């Protein structure tokens, strides 16, 4: 008789016995990830769904479900989720505002670094066994006096000038809403036009959500305009680049680098979605990727699930949720 | 006529037209190093030395080269050369205290970042072609909340603790010479002991240099205190750390991971160094490696090169010189 939960990745052992006495589980206690199918036919009357990044719900979707009430997102980007759809047929949807933020910026800073100074070719040599002692050659970018722009800044963007903030370089930032005076002064961040940004930064931090108008939003206009070896690191969403234009853009030698921990080939929510990522593009050295490992913190991923347990408990209990995303009764 | 110098390895045409004037320089503007043998044949009658990371010098050499008035050192570690011999025999020895530090700082705080989140194998999985979006593997860990161990905290030691300043971390380290108090409380430093050091860090980042003293310090005995899972990052000599040691803590489990920019086989002056780095050590999943790329770093390149032969230009002109390690009667 309990509401029904579906909760379509592993979580801890600690979260299920939060959740267990308010309502019925349908976990995936495994390590794979289960077909749409498969996962639409647990929801069809689940009351409730804890969703990850590889879920992406749209109105086909709550159409089949007549009875949740809430899906409880284990992320921060809920962009292959349509919010509206939600809305419409009265079902709550929350995010994680947070936990994910400090991951995400160390490992978008030790790309920075990583792309940089060419840590991929510089361990391959060493492993090959061939690197004999010290020789003038790896030349690298470092932090020290370079300009280091964002694109973005909110959580992601202030972690991650938090964390530059002993580092020498000049911050400066393009945001939609700009930062407060005192908040810019404190960190030494300076608004700049987005173009200015991209003309003048040595590196280019991204720190912004897909949408509608991120979709692409990096794209060879933009890089046209940037230094020849200007660094771009990608740490939120893969389809705000576009892959073909940073593949163009590293060929032509004019972009010195690309580090990446998301791909277009993500980004469900887009009817073309590129099924993988270009070849052309793996095979180039001037990159670095990891495979969307931004918050693959063991102590955090147990936060974070019991952040979205707890705001499916509260959607449950006939409460607004405290990190609900769209509006209700 | 001119006083003779001997550079050992290529310069920037700019640090010729610097030295030219005051000496006759035996260059060696070829992309190789040369024989200890051929360096002494130059060295013989030559009053000055600039010398690179390949230079080793002992009392033998000195013995062959009466005329040399100053060696001056492209570098901060002096491992490789005989103050005290210098000293007798009246030749300063100088080095490089400042230009070093921070290149080499950013890489640390990059293979500690790289190693914790296993980046070389991200990169790998992205680039196998192979990735199908997140999954609930993978998994790693960071700098928010965990404790940082520094051993060292001269130059280098605090421009790492500089760059960790907003990162979340509590800060630790242990020295031959304590921190002052203000310095301490400005970076949030506590000093403790060595061993304690290893019992209680989940990075422990190596920042002293190489001496009889410092050879071999981190030894089985020492590892075999560490938190299973602690991960070491090397940035400054091979030798003061035991690799066969090493390598075994981390084929049991206990060391989580290592990463180095140095190793024991670069220790010139090392009669039983290894000749190469174990390939079991190489093969190993968990670590990270970059050839020596400390400050790689062309426009400090050039500085250093600077340096020197400023250094070895006050030398020669009878000034005691700024950056000597030594003091001459
Ligand atoms: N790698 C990962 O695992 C990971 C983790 C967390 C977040 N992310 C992604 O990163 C995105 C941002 O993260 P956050 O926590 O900083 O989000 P946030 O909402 O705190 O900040 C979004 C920022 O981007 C700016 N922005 C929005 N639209 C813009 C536009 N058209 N032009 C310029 N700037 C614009 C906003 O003004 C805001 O500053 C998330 O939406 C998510 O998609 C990825
Ligand atoms: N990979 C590179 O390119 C690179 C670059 C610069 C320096 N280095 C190496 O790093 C070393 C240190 O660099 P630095 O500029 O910080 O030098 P430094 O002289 O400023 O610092 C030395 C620090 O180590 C401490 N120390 C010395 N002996 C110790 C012991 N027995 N136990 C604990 N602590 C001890 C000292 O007290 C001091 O704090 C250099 O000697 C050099 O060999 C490597």
């Amino acid at each position: 008789m309990l509401p029904k939960l579906v909760i379509t990745h592993r979580v801890h052992e600690e979260i299920l016995q939060l959740l267990a006495p308010h309502c019925e589980l349908i976990t995936n206690q495994t390590d794979s990830t289960l077909t749409r199918e498969e996962i639409l036919r647990r929801c069809r009357d689940a009351q409730a769904m804890m969703a990850f990044m590889p879920d992406r719900v749209d109105a086909d979707f709550l159409q089949a479900c007549p009875e949740l009430r809430v899906i409880g997102c284990a992320l921060k980007g809920f962009d292959n989720f349509d919010v509206d759809a939600c809305t419409a047929r009265g079902v709550w949807l929350t995010f994680v505002p947070d936990l994910l933020t400090v991951p995400t910026a160390e490992l978008a800073i030790g790309l920075a670094v990583g792309l940089g100074r060419h840590l991929r070719a510089a361990d391959a040599f060493v492993r090959s066994g061939k690197f004999r002692g010290w020789q003038p050659r790896f030349y690298g970018t470092g932090l020290d006096n370079a300009t280091v722009g964002f694109l973005g800044m909110g959580a992601i963007g202030l972690a991650m000038a938090d964390r530059l903030q002993g580092w020498g370089a000049t911050l400066q930032y393009h945001e939609a809403k700009a930062l407060d005076t005192q908040t810019e002064q404190r960190l030494g961040l300076r608004q700049v036009a987005c173009s200015e940004l991209f003309a003048s930064s040595d590196f280019i931090l991204l720190a912004l959500p897909l949408n509608a108008d991120t979709l692409h939003l990096v794209n060879a206009e933009l890089l046209a305009l940037v230094r020849p070896g200007a660094l771009l690191v990608n740490p939120c969403r893969g389809s705000v680049v576009d892959e073909a234009a940073v593949l163009a853009a590293l060929e032509r030698g004019q972009l010195g680098g690309y580090a990446a921990d998301v791909f277009e080939m993500e980004d469900w929510a887009r009817a073309d979605r590129p099924q993988q990522i270009d070849p052309a593009l793996l095979a180039h050295p001037n990159t670095l990727f990891t495979p969307h490992i931004g918050s693959a913190v063991r102590a955090v991923k147990l936060e974070i699930e019991r952040c979205a347990a707890q705001n499916i408990l509260q959607a449950l209990a006939g409460e607004r949720p405290i990190n609900a995303v769209n509006r209700l009764p």
